[PDB]
């Protein structure tokens, strides 16, 4: 009565994607709290299986490059994530779905490489309020948690400037096996790139249209419609709104309901397909400490959900009652 | 032009259901709002009929008795709170609502105990985000607000141990008189006797995939189907999400919105089958000052809404014209 | 691929028609924000036109007339602005919308009969929590942002007591022109009043029961059913709900999210009939820091949304490429 029973944890604190600091401490806000207690008591075991240390280099060794920053220390990082999740992806080759808890988005692309390397017919689902799939030549900031998905699509690889620390990062996606659900803050050459190569996409504005069963619907069958794909959740918590999800560095108002984003991931786990969910973009420090423990709460259910939990409730492995403790019941106090 | 014309107001502090303390508090934190004025504009007569005095006993006089936390406490009030509650119904035998402000939800098994001697054929809407079903031995906690239903609910019987203060506590439900609305942290053997007895349920789940208009349509269809009963309203304040009621006990995120609420309460009531509103779990001792008006606000509209108080609006009991006053109207005056 | 290419702003820091301080640094709330930033960035001309400056008399000038507040105040401005607003509809006479940023709602009996000089045959949308069609002898408070319809609308002067100072406030609107959206504490008179002259008005209620799409389909259709007349919106921010909008003036809880908010404003736009857009009630002043970033937040969000911003995206001017550059490209490199 489990469609999984084992689960993988995985934390990456990637913080080089993007200039504030404490999206390092992601994991860590996840570990302190109660998901994998309340995980266990779900019946599904999870093994932590550690942190990915990112490669950061100092100035010196990584500077601007097609106004990029921290390049060098992003194909690094990115190969090594990449190794790390091919190797746990076929030590489960039920499933074992991998939970990854970033981190920076920019994680995406080694997460993606790593589990297209054991899994190559996949297809991603990437949660978020923006595209993160700009371009080097057109990103305004230079920051790589804006690029993670343009070095994987296939299509894009002529926009994509050649660099040989690169070369291992071979794009593994084709623009088809990509849905997007909850954008609201596309940079126009995004949007550009989206429609002409035919991204499937689903917007805040298509949410309020359609309504979130639909879009999930939807989603689902532009990029996985009998089920026959490995799925790759890629969950920005920015996707979420603001007011449930406040400590995260990118925040757009109008965003997805915690119940939204716990529908996605309660139908993406229900397919049976769940290979890899990632949480990218907490960071514990933005915001108050109420705001800290909001987001907290966010991402924990959300994980909760991805792994099978349900709102409408578990029956007990075992049902436990009164005669076996040699107890008087009320009914049987009656009877006498 | 109104369904209830008059209606009775009762406070219920108790405190002993749980361990936070608080929600003692909560009836006078809906005193000192604006509730009585406002529904007193709407044309109802509203009488203060007080508070109920609940039993608490110390240490030594209420010991753990199989788990459970002022159990002894609880059998005393929820007798006392049950002669009231039966004697407030029998004198109002348009029919005049009786509204309770909690107070822990422990208070539910004498206030429904009440209601049912004088309203046997009652059935029960159950608002909020936990089933309080625990039998004593699947308690985690012990603690009373927790099993409110289970000394209620006539299947259960065979769970309960026998008590022998517990025996003026007669179960009057039928599993098939109660429904529940925004389910969302069922404990595993709750879920186990709702199901196994057959108890109507409508989770957020089925509130996201449904909607709260198929949800309480279907709730009222099944344990009140032609509007032949009366209706007992259980309203724990933790229903609503704790955006908008952060002041209670136990909050879980992803709760009914402040006008889904709102929508249950103005559907109910206009059945004109409302014989006992209460309001559980207010508890004006956590959160910050904010948070508290968040609360006692919504608690005040929910309120309102369960009397008759329609968003649409009110017509006036008089209308008023210039022309009595001796006053000259622009039309009046341009017709010179 | 724009409905409007050029858009004139204008300030009106009304603060005369309520009692607390602070609406009058509505206009520079968003001055200071990056919403002009953000319009031109969509390829749109924004013109700011300045401020118009309230006439604001002493008490010894502006005394007490049939309750009413600051009516001299008042008749003086609503003049005052109807001159401007008329003069920048008939400069402009794809059309230019005229973007009014606030001030107390009072200023709308100006702004409709200058803009209604301009275009006489256009509709209203009012979005508010409140019907604002207080007539003076009804208003409990006198303040005059309650009543800026109760002059404009002709069905209701003969409830209007005459003035002199009035007599250039000429009635412009049928009830058949004016449109609700948002209501959820109406006086009993309006109600009276909207109900018997036939004002076509969606609550909260109907929100609830009908979903947005519905309500502002509906809502064109009573009011503008072949998108044959000029819309005036004007938008009151307490229609948003207190969570996304706190700073304000008069916050009524259960209100639209602010993307249903957008919605309207989304639909509204992509009319082409968008005439003149005023944000009303915005006040700095009130909350704490963060309740004025998330009420400056929906307000330029709001109205982005009316001068025709896309969620879905919009295409970028001119597409950029590698080879203008002479940079060689990832394809380009595996090529050779
Ligand atoms: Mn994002
Ligand atoms: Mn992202
Ligand atoms: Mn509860
Ligand atoms: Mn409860
Ligand atoms: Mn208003
Ligand atoms: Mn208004």
């Amino acid at each position: 009565k489990l469609l999984y029973t084992s689960a993988n944890f995985l934390g990456i604190p990637t913080n080089r994607g993007q200039p504030k600091i404490g999206t390092y401490q992601g994991p860590e806000l996840i570990r302190k709290s109660n998901f994998f207690q309340l995980v266990a008591e779900d019946g599904i075991q999870l093994t932590d299986c550690g942190d990915i240390i990112p490669v950061e280099l100092n100035e010196a060794e990584d500077p601007q490059r097609f106004g990029m920053k921290w390049s060098r220390s992003f194909s690094l990082t990115t190969l090594r994530i990449a190794e790390r999740v091919e190797e746990l992806m076929k030590q489960s080759n039920k499933s074992t779905p991998l939970v990854i808890v970033g981190g920076d988005h920019s994680m995406a692309t080694g997460t993606i490489l790593g589990h297209a390397e054991a899994k190559p017919d996949l297809c991603v689902l990437w949660i978020d309020a923006h595209g993160d799939i700009n371009t080097p030549l057109n990103s305004a900031s230079g920051n790589m948690h804006g690029m993670p998905l343009s070095f994987l699509v296939k299509e894009l690889q002529d926009q994509i400037p050649w660099l040989d620390d690169f070369e291992g990062i071979k794009p593994c996606l084709n623009a088809s096996n990509i849905a997007y659900i909850g954008l609201r803050d596309l940079d126009a050459h995004e949007t550009h790139d989206i429609r002409k190569h035919g991204i499937a996409y689903f917007t805040m504005l298509d949410v309020d249209r359609m309504g979130i069963e639909a879009v999930i619907k939807e989603a689902l069958l532009a990029v996985n419609p009998r089920l026959e794909k490995a799925i790759h959740l890629s969950f920005d918590i920015d996707a979420l709104d603001p007011l449930v999800a406040p400590s995260t560095g990118t925040a757009v108002p109008g965003g997805l309901t915690l119940r939204e984003g716990l529908r996605i991931c309660e139908e993406v786990s229900a397919t049976g397909k769940l290979s890899v969910v990632e949480l990218a973009e907490l960071n514990p420090l933005l915001g108050s400490q109420e705001d800290v423990l909001k987001t907290q709460s966010s991402a924990v259910h959300i994980l909760r959900a991805c792994l099978g939990h349900c709102r409408s409730g578990h029956l007990p492995f075992k049902v436990r009652n009164l005669t076996d403790q040699g107890i008087m019941s009320r009914a049987a106090h009656m009877q006498t």
